[PDB]
């Protein structure tokens, strides 16, 4: 009922693979229509195959988050041959771990424009349909980094931050007009890229489970719910608040000795 | 699915009326079965004929939350006649709204004992048998005053700001035992006794109105949603969070001339 | 000049020895006048002692914090003999260190009723007196807790949780009679009873140092400049805000392996 | 004594006039030497001489914040000329008010490059040297906005949220060099380009006194202590934190009818 997403459209951003992949799993069983894009065709046609083998109709398109002028195009594009979006979210990214005194400004850079300014511009570019059709929701994944700090993150760590203001001002400015905007912020969630770290005891596992008071790795199907939730109308009064799914690692001081 | 409470035992504080009756309605609707407690036989009486006139079999009791040694033994009484509680969501409090240099320290005490102290004593009796069985919920009613603070509503300021801590700690201290403890901090919520306040582009309500991104006062249906969310297994790496309900408030400077 | 306290009267609450007690010494080397309280003559005379021994002229009063009549008539006699109370720091507590389970009901009040329900009412008492005469301080000790749950400190977190929206809410309802109330909160600060967990490497020891950006345990002294700062007409557009003296432990996710 | 800047040399960015000719004033008056940089020489040459009108012998330069290589450059002059940088204040800055929807890509990302990115390259430039010595300050002047939303300044909050996390990020991955990176972050100051909004009752005048506690606008001369509280020795373990100098607007619902 108020938790489903049926005859919904929802545009997730480089959910080719990854955790965007797996929210847009979410989101398909859930009943919404999948949109997506990447930054090459060959990722979008690898993208579309797995939807396609796990039964999931995904329609995706080739844009550069960055590209304010493409993602105007592409918005066009998928207002022609799907709908009207419904749910956008800001997914795409990168991080580098680079010690700041070592960091490229042109890195620096990249880093802000990829995860701050690109959701701008998607937002920007979704807002005018979904104000026009009386309800959009703009789901903006953040991190816990949008909150604490760590040496070699200083530029995903600004972005973050400043993602969750960019959240809360989407927020604060377009509210009236039925839009909510709100955060997703994982905590630790374990994938086939950290698998050494979670290698049978690894230090880097015993320092994440101490932090956690849930005691293990999150899982990507623990953003499921948190992201079908943001998506659907049974969230509707909540707007400009981040999420945090992460075991309850940011209101613990942590496992001591 | 992953948002159902089917099966699922729920102990909602103070639901005989209000914001925690209509609480209950939700889990109901989503398939929990409904506990509850008042702290006279006629609310509890009362209450009872009020489920049943929706066609929900709820279960009342009648116990102070302040009394430890009779929650103790009402959540012995509800394993024997119902089951194990499997969603505790402590929602019985009261308001003052006193001048600070005004309040009687029995008054400023007897606040503080209902709003934060009680829930750490229903917490601790529902605890137990969560552990033993391996999976509970614990929601903790906050308030816009769990981060801000107002003339006249000191006292409530304290305890609503404890509670958010106590969410955190009890997070902390028993989310290695798959407790999940979160918050509900809804924001103006029109209910029959502020119906005066929406009078007709009354000064309050254009406060309110000001204040809020929404543009609107919230509902008893808007914190529907979020509370099953906290309640079901869609929330299960969520914990020690306090989830905001308030269209926006919290996020948001204010409209200005 | 701004940073002074000469002329200025403090009341620091339990100030017999301790966090408080260095907070004296500091706020006296800054100019201000000495007044403090605890539950027992003996406390009182010792502190006394060790003020003069320092060539401080302090003025000390046998005053139960939790007891409101009697809190009231020593700030009466504080008016009488030494003049009207500039400065308040809520810095009396207790800690208790349970789990949450094992917790009787009469322990964790005591907790609240110290350390959340006292700063009311000694706020309350000298608050007639520093709205009178133009302006007034009052600083609450918070802590780490006030932020972060832990196993075992429930009752302590739910306090200075509560403690830090006392602080907010001061601010907001005393604000426009020139009244800045706001928290210090400490970090690690090592002090003789806690020597044992710095003994030469002690895991302990490691804990603090990998969660502190520092790289350190705080000090007393690390609290002067702080506190003096909020006592003094050089915070006073600062009002409603926890100050966090902690090497950075509250903005850093940790040191991982 | 431990709030003093005698020996300090002190990097206002763009404090040619406005708030960081007011904190370099300030900064003067403490004992520190003034180095500041504007991006055209007419306005370093009518800073320096609006300096020298009071007395301070400051040093001025002409370099854009957003320009790494000119910054590398600037720093190692004034490394000859005046000696290492022992404080950094980032508070060269931009505000755009512009519907977000109506936001060319290219003025949101400028903001954001001044805002938030140039205070990395300014950081990173001074560190090495602080490191060096053996103790260094970065102040970032934050904003409300660095936690609340408003309907034209997406792009300035955007940068501010990212600049409070930056703070927090440069705290964590430097503290153990004897860093402290702290914000600052003034609420309303009145200042002579808003002064028809205090014509006298002004609507906006009465938003601004009901949003704050101490019911009034804030003054260059509030910033002053905050400012070298933060720059002093007297802060030491104050680390990560933004310090809100808002009369307590940050801690209040706000002044109902």
């Amino acid at each position: 009922n108020m938790f489903s997403l049926q005859g919904k459209i929802a545009l997730i951003t480089g959910a080719s693979y990854g955790i965007g992949f797996e929210i847009a799993k979410a989101y398909a069983q859930a009943g919404a229509t999948i949109v997506f894009n990447d930054i090459k065709q060959e990722l979008v046609d690898k993208g579309l195959a797995a939807y396609r083998e796990l039964g999931i109709e995904a329609h995706g398109y080739v844009c550069d988050v960055t590209d304010e002028a493409g993602i105007q195009q592409m918005v066009s594009q998928i207002e022609d041959e799907v709908g009207a979006i419904d749910i956008l979210v800001n997914n795409a990214g990168i991080i580098r771990r680079t010690p700041m005194l070592e960091m490229a400004a042109e890195d620096f850079r990249q880093v802000i424009d990829i995860d701050l300014n690109a959701p701008f511009i998607v937002s920007k570019a979704v807002l005018p349909s979904m104000i026009a059709k009386g309800h959009g929701k703009i789901i903006n994944i953040c991190s816990m980094m949008s909150e604490l700090g760590r040496e070699t993150v200083s530029a995903y760590a600004a972005a973050k931050g400043g993602l969750k203001m960019l959240t809360k001002n989407i927020a604060s400015e377009f509210g009236e007009a039925n839009i909510q905007c709100n955060g997703i912020g994982p905590g630790y969630i374990a994938t086939p890229q950290t698998a050494p770290l979670r290698e049978r005891r690894h230090p880097f596992d015993q320092f994440i489970i101490a932090k956690t008071p849930a005691a293990r790795w999150g899982t990507t199907e623990d953003l499921a719910g948190p992201a079908v939730f943001l998506a659907s109308d049974a969230s509707n009064f909540v707007n400009g608040h981040i999420l945090y799914v992460d075991g309850g690692i940011l209101a613990y001081i942590g496992k001591q000795p």
